[PDB]
């Protein structure tokens, strides 16, 4: 598990009333929280003039070419509210966030790649919210987890869309975040945007069978003191497996077990306001690696 933290830039507000900074950015992998005067270490550390961009080349970019090579792959943005998680992974109409630029970069990637290989794809959105799944994109009661033979997880009922365009593709992202239960959005609301790819070689048939490759995009609930976000927790603590303490973690049985490249975003606001939020994040994202 790769473990990155992105640090948000102080609202308007917030720098009027200018309190002290809790997060010091020394540079691309250290940060300074704090007395208590902690130095923490990470993969890498992105600041309040992070682009999306960088983000993106530091997170899925990379992880891109581990899906095109047949690994599930998953990314959880985690932290308090406020702190980025939506804006990193949705963003907003000015800057997309992850999940639209990982589709793009996908469809470039296939396409660059057809003289060696055959590949298809589909999306799901839904959420986990009080332990029921729901369908983010069509309206539909609670939904179960199954498992195929070969141990894919399959959610039985989840719908599977085929946006073309990067239109199609914000319009659907931006359906399904509206579609989150409300509280704004409920802190507490698990969102899972999910990628699956099809992918053979030129020359086998059509119709051989081929383990599709699943990519899970993650803005986890609130971790601000949820039966999943903690299920989460002890796996990742269990890993460094309780999989089935949850809906979340059975949802994920394929796709966090060893095999798969995974990423943590810990998002975290530098406000001394929000001294307490951020320091347990920041040991959170140090116990995940
Ligand atoms: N890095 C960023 N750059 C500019 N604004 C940000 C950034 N990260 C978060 N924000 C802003 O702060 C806010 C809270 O962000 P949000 O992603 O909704 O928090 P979370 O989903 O973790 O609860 C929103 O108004 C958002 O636009
Ligand atoms: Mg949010």
């Amino acid at each position: 598990m790769k473990v990155v933290v992105r640090v948000r830039p102080e609202n308007t507000k917030e720098k009027a009333a200018g309190f002290h900074k809790v997060v010091h950015v020394v540079d691309k992998h250290i940060l300074v929280f704090d007395n208590k005067d902690l130095k923490f270490v990470f993969d890498a550390v992105f600041d309040e003039t992070s682009t999306q961009s960088e983000v993106f080349e530091h997170t899925t970019k990379p992880i891109l070419r581990s899906f095109l090579n047949g690994y599930n792959c998953t990314v959880l943005a985690y932290g308090a509210t406020g702190a980025g998680k939506t804006h990193t992974m949705l963003g907003s109409a000015d800057e997309p966030g992850v999940m639209y630029l990982t589709m793009l970069h996908l469809y470039k990637c296939m396409d660059e790649i057809k003289e060696e290989k055959i590949c298809s794809t589909a999306v799901s959105y839904l959420e986990v919210y009080n332990e029921q799944i729901r369908d983010l994109l069509v309206n539909s009661g609670p939904l179960a987890v199954r498992e195929d033979t070969q141990k894919g997880v399959v959610v039985h009922g989840l719908t599977l869309h085929q946006p073309k365009s990067s239109e199609e593709i914000l319009h659907l992202l931006d359906n399904g975040n509206k579609n989150r239960t409300q509280h704004a959005t409920s802190s507490r609301s698990h969102a899972v945007f999910q990628i699956y790819l099809r992918q053979q070689d030129k020359t086998a048939s059509i119709n051989q069978n081929v383990r599709i490759a699943k990519m899970s995009l993650i803005d986890l609930a609130g971790s601000e003191r949820n039966r999943s976000l903690l299920a989460l927790g002890n796996v990742i603590n269990a890993l460094a497996i309780p999989y089935r303490n949850s809906k979340l973690t059975r949802l994920l049985k394929d796709s966090l077990g060893g095999n798969c490249q995974t990423i943590m975003i810990a998002a975290v606001s530098p406000s001394s306001v929000f001294y307490d939020d951020t320091y347990n994040t920041l040991k959170y994202a140090n116990r995940a690696k």
